[PDB]
């Protein structure tokens, strides 16, 4: 192990989009926490080398601003279905940055693909948690942009907390107006995967990813899948949603998933409607 101020840093417990997460023991309050460890120089390099001056896809001028945005976002959020940032350790003369979170004991709910999906009733309990967390994020003008089962941590109490705010965005106004976005390929909405003159809604991207997540919950694999990236993108954009013959799930759950995975973001179900869907309220 190693010492960092009042913390004893132990084994690596997870690895998200950036950095690594260690188990950390706080000697002052005799409590364990989850500590995300980052290198500022590495975060800068992850964005790519800056371009020489020339004579929708422009590199950010100051890539380090994204981690400070993630920190500001996490500081704003206090909800039982969202991770809780408790401290940031950041010396301006050091390259490392540390983010301390309350521990969510059991880790990710699922790592897709799995041969062991959840039952329909357990999927409903976790999905009810997911709705509450996302509705709160959206109310706080935050889009997560990386909703998937491996970013949903199960606590001591059997409830989920949304984690990995590495690519999250805070917007002004009613919704985020995006020209392009980031995400895990199999969870990205069809509108985000074309060359077009049309911007798209950030909140509806989170809904699409919730739809893929819910499908994963009960089936253990994504609805659109291919190892070839061009084929995966083509399927997300043009392949009709299908459900496997087994496990046989309820018709109302198929209705809900179908509405969340509507390829048209204008007609895709919204979170206020998802909350009142018959499968959710049963
Ligand atoms: O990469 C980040 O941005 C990030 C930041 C904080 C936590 C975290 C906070 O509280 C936690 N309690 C528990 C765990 C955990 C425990 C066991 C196994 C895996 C994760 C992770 C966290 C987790 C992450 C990601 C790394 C894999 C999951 C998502």
């Amino acid at each position: 192990s190693m010492q960092l101020n009042q913390y004893t840093l132990k084994d690596e417990i997870g690895k998200g989009s950036y950095g690594v997460v260690k188990l950390a023991y706080n000697e002052n309050d005799n409590t364990y926490y989850a500590m995300k460890v980052l290198s500022k120089k590495k975060l800068i390099r992850q964005a790519g080398f800056p371009r020489r001056p020339p004579p929708g896809c422009i590199q950010p001028r100051g890539p380090i601003e994204q981690v400070y945005q993630e920190i500001a976002i996490l500081k704003k959020l206090d909800h039982p279905n969202v991770v809780k940032l408790v401290e940031v350790l950041d010396d301006p003369n050091e390259d490392h940055l540390y983010m301390v979170f309350e521990l969510v004991n059991q880790g990710p709910v699922m790592e897709v693909p799995t041969l062991k999906p959840l039952s329909e009733d357990q999927a409903r309990f976790y999905f009810q948690d997911l709705i509450k967390g996302i509705e709160y994020l959206h109310y706080q003008k935050i889009i997560h942009r990386d909703i998937k089962p491996s970013n949903l941590l199960v606590g001591e109490d059997g409830h989920i907390k949304i984690a990995d705010f590495g690519v999250s965005n805070e917007f002004k106004g009613s919704d985020a107006l995006l020209s392009n976005t980031v995400g895990t390929p199999a969870f990205m909405a069809p509108e985000s995967l074309s060359e077009t003159r049309k911007i798209f809604s950030g909140k509806a991207l989170d809904v699409w990813a919730m739809g893929v997540t819910l499908y994963c919950f009960v089936f253990g694999q994504c609805p659109f899948m291919d190892e070839r990236i061009m084929c995966l993108h083509s399927k997300i954009k043009s392949q009709a949603l299908e459900f496997p013959d087994q496990p046989d799930i309820a018709e109302d759950l198929k209705d809900l998933i179908t509405r969340m995975l509507d390829k048209n973001p204008e007609s895709r179900i919204v979170v206020p409607e998802i909350k009142l869907h018959p499968w959710v309220t049963r």
